[PDB]
C-alpha cells in the first residue's frame, strides 16, 4: 500500500469523471452527423470538455476513457447461465 494510494488526489477530480461517466456511458446513444456538422472529434474530447467545465480542474482523457472501458466489462458478466 504505497503512499500514492492515500487519495492524495482531490475528491472533485474523481467526482467530475463519474459525471462525464454517468452522463456518457457505454450504451444509450450512437449517433454522429458528421456529413451535416463536419466536426466531430474524438469522443474523448467530449468527456474531457466536461470535466474542463466542472471547475477547470484536470481534464484526464485516458483516464476518462479507460473507466468506459471498465463499464463494458460489467456488462460482459450478463451471461445468462439459463
Amino acid at each position: 500500500m504505497d503512499n500514492d494510494a492515500e487519495g492524495v488526489w482531490s475528491p472533485d477530480i474523481e467526482q467530475s469523471f463519474q459525471e462525464a461517466l454517468s452522463i456518457y456511458p457505454p450504451c444509450g446513444r450512437r449517433k454522429i452527423i458528421l456529413s451535416d456538422e463536419g466536426k466531430m472529434y474524438g469522443r474523448n474530447e467530449l468527456i474531457a470538455r466536461y470535466i474542463k467545465l466542472r471547475t477547470g480542474k484536470t481534464r484526464t482523457r485516458k483516464q476518462v476513457s479507460s473507466h468506459i472501458q471498465v463499464l463494458a466489462r460489467r456488462k460482459s458478466r450478463d451471461l445468462v447461465p439459463r
